[PDB]
């Protein structure tokens, strides 16, 4: 079995992308986003203190014929942007561009974070990280993509970020027609239960490439592009005004300026960021302070290719079990 879905984003800044998903029976339909560098799929619900919810879609598990309570089952989520979320769980039918899943863990919130409660578009969170890190006691639970994984034509799913613009999920199997050129497939370090890999080196608009490892997540879950304290030195270095700023709390520059495009490395090959991907407006409306879509990583103890890097490359991610990144151009 297949499926393809299309994730478009919430905003004009691409700050997150949502995926419709179907629930339960008959199908209550929620925008998730999709999250690589999470485990848990969790949604707003019945339960959710409503002192919590906004113009959000709920899950209404007493709906849906095919959904049971997990009795005794608890989650507990931390995010690495501080975000913070936790209920009890369910038992359903999950469906993403008709591929159909029973019997998925659908954890579902009694308690959201600020962040999530003021976060109109994004219903809940799909997370297709290895099941090590899933939340959920006592019983630990599997991802969807676990789920579904023999299910499928292959064990794989691409990921082909929009600027600007939607794009698709697919499950079990390669567009060759979504990329150009040849995909180039690197190691994955499966210890952390991310998909966590080493890229070859960086360059800055048409400066010399250096070679150096940069170990770090693909992250669909994260916004920015997040690289060592050397590496965005070099960057923003070549932006006229860029500076980092103590209040705002990272790189800004001065909206007239000019992006320089950013590479990086898989293994032999090399993805350009285009520097309008680094653009992510004033930092307050009316400001003519743009904050950089480059940061550092010194403050959270990984190195994240979230939605900027990923946006500009088609991605797969093999999951085998001698899992396997790939990159292409597109």
């Amino acid at each position: 079995s297949t499926g393809s879905a299309t994730t478009t984003p919430i905003d004009s800044l691409d700050d997150a992308y949502i995926t419709p998903v179907q629930i339960g029976t008959p199908a209550q339909t929620l925008n998730l986003d999709f999250d690589t560098g999470s485990s848990d799929l969790w949604v707003f619900s019945s339960e959710t203190t409503a002192s919590e919810v906004d113009g959000q879609t709920i899950y209404t598990p007493s709906k849906s014929t095919t959904a049971k309570l997990l009795s005794g089952a608890t989650w507990s989520i931390s995010y690495g942007d501080g975000s913070s979320s936790s209920g009890d769980v369910y038992t359903d039918t999950v469906s993403v561009g008709g591929l159909t899943v029973t019997g998925q863990a659908v954890e579902s919130a009694k308690k959201v974070s600020s962040s999530f409660t003021e976060d109109s578009t994004i219903d809940g969170l799909l997370g297709l990280a290895f099941s090590t890190l899933n939340t959920v006691s006592p019983t630990q639970q599997k991802t969807f993509f676990d789920n579904a994984k023999a299910s499928l034509d292959s064990p794989v799913f691409t990921a082909d970020l929009g600027y600007h613009a939607p794009g698709t999920y697919n499950f079990g199997f390669i567009d060759t027609t979504a990329y150009t050129g040849s995909i180039t497939y690197t190691a994955v370090s499966t210890k952390q239960g991310f998909w966590e890999w080493t890229s070859t080196g960086y360059a800055v608009g048409s400066g010399t490439f250096k070679s150096t490892s940069i170990d770090g997540i693909a992250d669909t879950g994260t916004t920015l592009l997040y690289l060592p304290a050397t590496v965005v030195s070099a960057y923003w270095a070549q932006v006229s005004g860029a500076k980092s700023s103590s209040s705002v709390g990272g790189y800004v520059f001065p909206c007239s300026a000019t992006l320089p495009s950013f590479t990086f490395g898989v293994g032999s090959a090399r993805i350009v960021i285009p520097g309008d991907y680094i653009d992510f407006g004033p930092i307050s409306t009316g400001s003519s302070s743009c904050f950089g879509g480059i940061q550092s990583s010194a403050g959270i103890g990984i190195n994240i290719f979230g939605d900027v890097a990923l946006k500009a490359a088609f991605v797969v991610f093999n999951g085998a079990t001698t899992p396997t990144l790939g990159f292409a151009s597109k």
